[PDB]
């Protein structure tokens, strides 16, 4: 589990549960390959995305569709999604978490890279 | 001016207004002292809080009254208040801006220091 | 001045200044055409990126290139850049500020979104 | 485990390891008792604080040692500590995670209460 997806709500004070989550890999002519998807679990978590033979050094971009999320909530946001856009570097340590907390008008977002 | 605060909603995507805001300074005892009090206007801010005479060296507390905003808004918060509790002036006088960012389970808070 | 963008850097405590921003809208064949660009000042903020009249309804991305403002530092930071996307103007025009507050591993955004 | 703690470092990508953690519950005269504490492990997190018994509702203070924390590090930080200050409700859920993400001159917490 090389790569690792964590949401949390910052209005409910909670996991942010079922919120879909899109992997893409930058390609050679700079657009945006799909990677690896899913839906986060009730602990807000998304694992087994990829793995480690499939997930070589590149450009990543991992969206979350914080929209779907609020409306789902009876809630108004302001973004139409979150973006985290990153390189996988093999020098770094193997394992990265990306970890966004979100709020209706704002979202906070880390990595966590670890071995 | 040498202390301002600047609060932020995240929910509604505006400043926070009417957010009280109490500063406390340590004593020689090292108990808290009322330092400073004030609210933020429409635009979130709070100026005027204190002056570069008053504002001396020490280890200042900077409460911001999140769950009384929140409350006043009809909604249950999780968190107290935002407490921010620095060093300040410890080589010569700077400005400082203490913002924050508030959810109702979660703030953020930043500081902006500036010159000398 | 209905679009502004304002920048702070966590690690400092002080505007990230020489940010380089791109502002990007969704064209009718859904692909991102340049809309406006510049770059944070002294106080980092970005005025004048675009006019009443240009900024129209549609879906706007705002990319803040925090890797190069990183690297001019000397930093290896962790992500290419940070991406705002939004709907505008939907409900008649409004102006946005797009706050982002920068780590070398984290970031921070928030909209404030004004009159009407 | 009611109450946990989970520290993130901002700066460098990682767990925040070897942060000092007080926790304080307020008495009846308004001041503030030794509750619990401890400090984060090798995954930021600090287990093991109190016991369901023990818990009880109230109003607590978890002060991270942050400036300890910068200092160990070879940076200097803007902060003396971060303090998470909040009431203990059994109407809501029963788990208690007090999240904090750390900058030199700014940090981040929330909560994520859950059953
Ligand atoms: N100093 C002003 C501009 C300015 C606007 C805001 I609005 C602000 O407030 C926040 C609050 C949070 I919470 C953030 O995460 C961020 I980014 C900015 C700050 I500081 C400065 C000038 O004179 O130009
Ligand atoms: O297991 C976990 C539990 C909580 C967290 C918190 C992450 C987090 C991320 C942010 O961008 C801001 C913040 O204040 C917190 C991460 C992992």
């Amino acid at each position: 589990c090389p790569l690792m997806v964590k949401v949390l709500d910052a209005v409910r004070g909670s996991p942010a549960i079922n919120v879909a989550v899109h992997v893409f890999r930058k390609a050679a002519d700079d657009t945006w390959e799909p990677f690896a998807s899913g839906k986060t679990s009730e602990s807000g978590e998304l694992h087994g995305l990829t793995t480690e033979e499939e997930f070589v050094e590149g450009i990543y971009k991992v969206e979350i569709d914080t929209k779907s999320y609020w409306k789902a909530l009876g809630s108004s946001p302001f973004h139409e999604h979150a973006e985290v856009v990153f390189t996988a570097n093999d020098s770094g340590p193997r394992r990265y978490t990306i970890a966004a907390l979100l709020s209706p008008y704002s979202y906070s977002t880390t990595a966590v890279v670890t071995n």
